[PDB]
């Protein structure tokens, strides 16, 4: 908190309300230096009781990051009962919001998995662990960039605590080891990884349809899920390697990144802005 700021309706433009909102609301703005278009994330501090260590944690984390990969982080700013956390603006929503009108294909999603990968390798590299990976944490501009978001989870290694064991993230995409509170790492990002894959090319993880709280016995005592359907060999293999039980016979992020899936299908980022405009056609026809 030590770079806490204070006055922010000088140097941003409060516009409308866009979303939530881990912690609080999520408003469109201005930075009145640029002209460019920033997120606020507004916290009421008075009501925010149990979740203060969280926030916290994620203005603490976002102030450590430094990479295309995290969604860039403008500064925290106190006014009155509330914290502005002022970030990146990204227009073209989340990965399951593209998800919506329908099916991607392996292209598409060889290169969102590819840019989850560098952020992956970014975070890891720095002992971060995301403990959140899903589509719906992982955010694009409008012109195809994509960035991992929202690290009020996030976990921190040190030289004196070299594993985490906090049960945090959310349940369908969750590593067995976490579920178990065992001592995990970076390795339990990386089967959220997978089940995230699964999510791109099926629509939805594993388990979606039951309620959460059977999931916390299934993902533990059932074998690992695996991608079903007419999927490309490499594409399968990719999630198997991601969901293995033992989580140090799962490959880094590094690694991931030369798998036959990333290399034979991941294309120009600014493709994917045909995913974008698919969404906001889907979105301004619907009822
Ligand atoms: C057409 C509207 N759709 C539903 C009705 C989509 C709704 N969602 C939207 O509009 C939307 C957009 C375009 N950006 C955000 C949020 C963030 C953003 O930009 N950078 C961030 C960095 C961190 C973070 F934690 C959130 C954001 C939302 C909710
Ligand atoms: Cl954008
Ligand atoms: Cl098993």
């Amino acid at each position: 908190m030590q770079n806490l700021k204070a006055d922010p309706e000088e140097l941003f433009t409060k516009l409308e309300k866009i979303g939530k909102g881990s912690f609080g609301e999520v408003f469109k703005g201005i930075d009145n230096r640029t002209q460019k278009v920033v997120a606020i994330k507004i916290i009421d501090l008075e009501e925010a009781e149990d979740e203060i260590e969280d926030i916290q944690q994620e203005i603490t984390v976002l102030s450590q990051c430094d990479s295309p990969y995290v969604t860039k982080y403008y500064g925290s700013y106190l006014k009155d009962t509330k914290l502005w956390i002022i970030m990146e603006y990204l227009g073209g929503g989340s990965a399951l919001d593209l998800l919506e009108p329908g099916p991607l294909d392996e292209t598409q999603i060889a290169t969102i998995l590819r840019e989850i990968l560098k952020g992956l390798d970014y975070l890891h590299s720095e002992k971060k662990i995301h403990r959140d990976i899903k589509a719906a944490n992982v955010l694009l501009s409008e012109h195809g960039e994509v960035k991992l978001a929202d690290f009020g989870v996030a976990g921190q290694l040190t030289d004196t605590q070299i594993k985490r064991n906090t049960f945090v993230g959310t349940p369908f995409w969750m590593a067995p080891e976490v579920i178990k509170q065992s001592a995990y790492d970076s390795k339990a990002d990386i089967w959220s990884l997978g089940i995230t894959a699964i999510e791109l090319a099926r629509g939805e993880p594993p388990h979606s349809e039951l309620h959460p709280m059977k999931v916390l016995f299934l993902i533990p005592k059932n074998n690992p899920p695996t991608l079903e359907g007419n999927y490309s060999k490499p594409l399968k293999e990719f999630v198997e390697a991601c969901l293995n039980k033992e989580p140090s016979f799962r490959p880094t992020a590094k690694e991931l990144l030369k798998h036959k899936f990333i290399l034979r299908n991941a294309k120009k980022t600014s493709y994917l802005t045909e995913l974008i405009d698919r969404y906001k056609r889907w979105k301004a026809e619907q009822s």
